[PDB]
DNA sequence: TGAAAAGGTAAAGGAGGTCTTAAGCTCGGCTCAATTTCTCTCTTTATCCTGTTAGATGGTT
C-alpha cells in the first residue's frame, strides 16, 4: 500500500476491492486483512 | 576481546501465471437446387444514300 502512495484511510477508501486486488502483489488474503482491520476500526 | 552491523540461508506462505475439464455455441464444408453471366447465332431494326417528270420562276413583317 505504501508503495502505491496510499497514505491515509481516505486514500484506501478511494480504492474498491477490485482496485485493491489490482495492487501489485496484493492478494485476496491481504485484502481480507485490510477489510478486517477496517472492521476493527468500524 | 567483545561487540556492533551487515550479510547470509532455510523456510511458510502468499501471489501469480499456467495449465486441465463440462457446457455451449457457431462455423465451414458439403451437397444440391436454383438459379444470373456469357457467348454464339439470328434477327431486326437504325441510319444513310439515291431518285421523283403536267407546270410552276424576286419576301414579310
Amino acid at each position: 500500500l505504501k508503495r502505491a502512495q496510499v497514505n491515509s484511510v481516505a486514500d484506501l477508501l478511494s480504492y474498491t476491492y477490485e482496485d485493491l486486488l489490482e495492487i501489485k502483489n496484493f492478494g485476496q488474503k491481504s485484502a481480507e486483512e485490510v477489510v478486517e482491520a477496517l472492521e476493527r476500526i468500524g
